[PDB]
């Protein structure tokens, strides 16, 4: 037992993982098929990310103006595009160590494991979550760029999130791997508002199940509630007003520990109006809301790859 | 910037990662040129763990009762040994992912990733501190075992861990790889009593290198205390002792804050006296004690792989 913040093993990413040089700037690619995607900023310099004007940066640009190194292996780049905002360049080798893959765009409050690198080379792996306002609370340095985030399944690895920026907040921004922005951000070095952020509710249910199934159960009472007063305490503390689809998510959790999802939520209630006074869940003073109702599952059952 | 609790990238480890079964039991072993590392309670049935006699349960094992599945290719087994509670499973290929390895044995405070996994197959990565007794607050189901912890600098992975069980109060414990458990906890299904555990003050203080580092200011103050004061406080509170080669080893972080470490003990003296008043430092409502100084500095500098 126990439970723990467990990102995916990150061996299928990494070899995928190369370095993307455009000028003076260098930052990571993702190496699929014939084709290495990365954020389209990689043309832009210091300057440039001021205010860039990206269809015309990238006309100064041919093929050979793109460094890319997988190891000490030069690629040949020998197309490329720009889809929304990362860049495709084609490739003349397809990477042999392609997985099975899949391009997905998640959902505020799913999690996933990012492979944070530099210059190309893999460097830590952490597990995060969406935030409610599309923001990720990760770990980026200059170079970090280009970084992935996953989810694995058995074999096939869905890539949900390719990073591009740290906002002034020190929070972070990212694509889709179609190039998509996650949340109101824009590619360009200026402010830009992140929304008030939310606690994940339904996360932090199932992580009070994963609680209560390693043996913390302080916080368990016996009282009920509403979904509806429930949403009228959450809303005060600014969490996630809570879904029929997140009590139907959570199904499992409450038939495995005979707690019903609604008791769940009265519990949490009180956690919110009463504080957790000194005590501690799973090694943990605040409510997590990073496990979403899966993850629990998947640690709580030993689901493999 | 961001600080999180990072893993090494585990595709290295993965690589190595093979399932072992004898008689009714499986889990994972660890294949290393033409050796296979495991637990020696693979030998063992649930009524053997009891009261288990390894050399006499050993002695009526042949290598061909032994199972070793990489994936989906069978290996030869073509010897067995028994090296305090690890076996050693000769096969007949060398693992042709080994990377370059050593075998060391890691210092209570200091912090590796473990890469869990279930019949061979790597589940999930998480970051470990062995505590000052000896134990790890893991997450390992039924099938863990064999399971490995490790560091990696650049391109040679450290093994330091291997685990062999979870004791009656949650907390887990290993071996090294030369199968001599961290602590005074032995092969068997008893009670086991685990040292007090108490708090890795050093990697507390560098923790909150970490957090002036990213912003997380509020609790500094401008008092200093001496070595001796400090860790007057710290025994109260039950903190590890501060050597001067802990100060020494928090020099750098010291050097590129401009806190000396003994202000910072000052302001880590007063969190302790006060509490954190349900105030948070890097996200976190307790003194997080689980990132080395050498962690800190990595995630701050990008070191990569």
């Amino acid at each position: 037992s126990g439970f723990r913040k467990m990102a995916f093993p990150s061996g299928k990413v990494e070899g995928c993982m190369v370095q993307v040089t455009c000028g003076t700037t260098t930052l990571n690619g993702l190496w699929l098929d014939d084709v290495v995607y990365c954020p389209r900023h990689v043309i832009c310099t210091s300057e440039d990310m001021l205010n860039p004007n990206y269809e015309d940066l990238l006309i100064r640009k041919s093929n050979h103006n793109f460094l890319v190194q997988a190891g000490n292996v030069q690629l040949r780049v020998i197309g490329h595009s720009m889809q929304n905002c990362v860049l495709k360049l084609k490739v003349d080798t397809a990477n042999p160590k392609t997985p099975k893959y899949k391009f997905v765009r998640i959902q505020p409050g799913q999690t996933f494991s990012v492979l944070a690198c530099y210059n190309g080379s893999p460097s830590g792996v952490y597990q995060c979550a969406m935030r409610p306002n599309f923001t990720i609370k990760g770990s980026f340095l200059n170079g970090s760029c280009g970084s992935v985030g996953f989810n694995i399944d058995y074999d096939c690895v869905s890539f949900c999130y390719m990073h591009h920026m740290e906002l002034p907040t020190g929070v972070h921004a990212g694509t889709d791997l179609e190039g998509n922005f996650y949340g109101p951000f824009v590619d360009r070095q200026t402010a830009q508002a992140a929304g008030t952020d939310t606690t994940i509710t339904v996360n932090v249910l199932a992580w009070l199940y994963a609680a209560v199934i390693n043996g913390d159960r302080w916080f368990l009472n016996r009282f009920t509630t509403t979904l509806n007063d429930f949403n009228l305490v959450a809303m005060k503390y600014n969490y996630e007003p809570l879904t029929q689809d997140h009590v139907d998510i959570l199904g499992p959790l409450s038939a495995q520990t005979g707690i019903a999802v609604l008791d769940m939520c009265a519990s949490l209630k009180e956690l919110l109006q009463n504080g957790m006074n000194g005590r501690t869940i799973l090694g943990s003073a605040l409510l997590e809301d990073e496990f979403t109702p899966f993850d629990v599952v998947r640690q709580c059952s030993g689901v493999t790859f």
